[PDB]
């Protein structure tokens, strides 16, 4: 079997009913909901508190078959916190900040360097401090350097970083300890100005990404592996009526890609089950749909 | 009319069925003295800061609904409120740690909302308005109140004790020292002193009050008598009136409502006697209902 591991943070959610939610955590149920796990096992890499919020996220969690024997329990930390009206943040204590800055991180980087995926996105990175942002990054050199391969989703939050700048230096430092790179185009757009579809896909390339996977909402996907002809594929188009929350609609579409990319499948077929997943997911209010108990 | 400003925080409260508030120690004791009062002998000004979203803005109707004064109070671009989530037997979890209330002292309208302070009849704050504020805002809070009582304004102190507040004990002594030195009335609720002091006679924790300046000194004993003690008086000693403790739904504000019974008769002409009673009876009305701001027409 194959082992991923997901880095990032989940938070409590409240929109009045309290869940939790987080862009990394999504895109990690939604690939354990596809996949054998006889074929690929999903990890969530982050830390929570001792509280019983996150308890009841780790129970959630493990329902979901993600396995969590990496997280941190970090007994004076609490989760961060988010709330749905607009998105408010109480997360600038969150015990997932520090998960690479305790007494236990030394030991799961070792685990982790042995990994056959790492993944994380944007948010990953800004909610670190510099130092652990060091850290990780030569975590995923490792990794790479003995055959493991690094998926970064540039999943972008200007309000989490000091300025663009920042921002840029760092994403900057990210892709080039990249394989594949899930791209919003926005995101793109937004972070480093807007810029024709190729030069994004050719300045990704030329900092050593060799997958580079464009998504760009209701627009077709871009799948550009170095030195072959770009795969474009169409979305699911829905009526109107069926669209209900676009929430998670990117984290989702990650999820559906890797679940085929990573246990075989070509670049189309993988961009045809993102598309198929986040069409899916927007049909629900929610980030996270009712579990298919039974297909 | 005289005018009162409350200083302090308060936070977004959520309950757990899960439903959405506020409440802030020093933002209770402001309702309930503006439910009691006549505006035209005593107004009421409660001065923090808040977010500009629209959980501030809920907070700022709700609070003018109440017919407190929000004036003082300032808005914040970057911040939020802090936040607060009850589980309920109750467990309390916080995410209060950049709230804009912290920061009230370090802007640019803060030496002129303190000149418009240091005019006030009478300052009111707690041990949490301090615990908050960084030791460069608590010294200039602290100026503020040598100003206020030099310009004949009277501070009010209330010892709400929560170590989870403080870096430590020695850090809450240092302040509460302080604070007591510039202090005119002070609410001391005696199980704090106890947490924070070590256990002592009552007539020590008064005495040692008394030493330290202050005038009026109000020990708040929970089920046990208010005794009020002023410099050079005879002490005065005022049982509640017994309430069946099946009738005892939330002990939450019992403090913070005393508090604010008591001042809104003793700032208005009334005598330390009935300053403790209405204290007792508005403290035994609010701990008979769930929340800490109880329903308008519950009122005593």
């Amino acid at each position: 079997s194959k082992k991923i591991a997901v880095i990032g943070e989940c938070m409590i959610e409240l929109s009045v009913k309290r869940g939790f939610g987080g862009d990394t955590l999504n895109t990690s149920v939604y690939i354990a909901r596809q996949v054998d796990p006889a074929a690929l096992t999903v990890h969530y890499v982050t830390a929570l508190g001792t509280d019983s919020f996150s308890q009841q996220m780790l129970d959630a969690w493990h329902g979901e078959n993600v396995d969590t024997s990496l997280t941190q329990r970090m007994e004076n930390r609490l989760p961060g916190l988010y709330y749905i009206e607009t998105f408010y943040y109480w997360r600038n204590e969150a015990a997932a900040k520090f998960w690479l800055a305790s007494e236990q991180s030394a030991a799961i980087c070792e685990e982790l360097a042995n990994f056959d995926y790492l993944y994380l996105s944007g948010i990953s990175l800004a909610i670190l401090s510099p130092t652990s942002r060091e850290k990780l990054l030569s975590l995923l050199r490792e990794c790479r350097a003995k055959g493991g391969k690094v998926i970064f989703d540039n999943n972008y939050r200007p309000r989490l970083w000091a300025s663009k700048e920042e921002t840029q230096q760092v994403y900057q430092q990210m892709l080039e300890c990249t394989d594949i790179a899930f791209l919003t185009l926005d995101d793109e757009d937004a972070l480093w100005g807007q810029q024709p579809v190729e030069d994004v896909i050719a300045r990704t390339h030329n900092a050593g990404v060799k997958e580079v996977v464009v998504k760009r909402g209701a627009d077709s996907c871009l799948v550009s592996i170095a030195g072959e002809a770009l795969v474009d594929v169409p979305a699911v188009k829905l009526p109107k009526e069926k669209v209900i929350d676009t929430t998670a609609a990117g984290d989702s579409f990650s999820a559906g890609y890797l679940a085929v990319r990573l246990t075989g499948g070509s670049a189309e077929n993988a961009a045809k089950r993102g598309h198929l997943t986040a069409s899916t997911v927007i049909q629900y209010r929610g980030a996270i749909i009712p579990r298919e108990a039974m297909p």
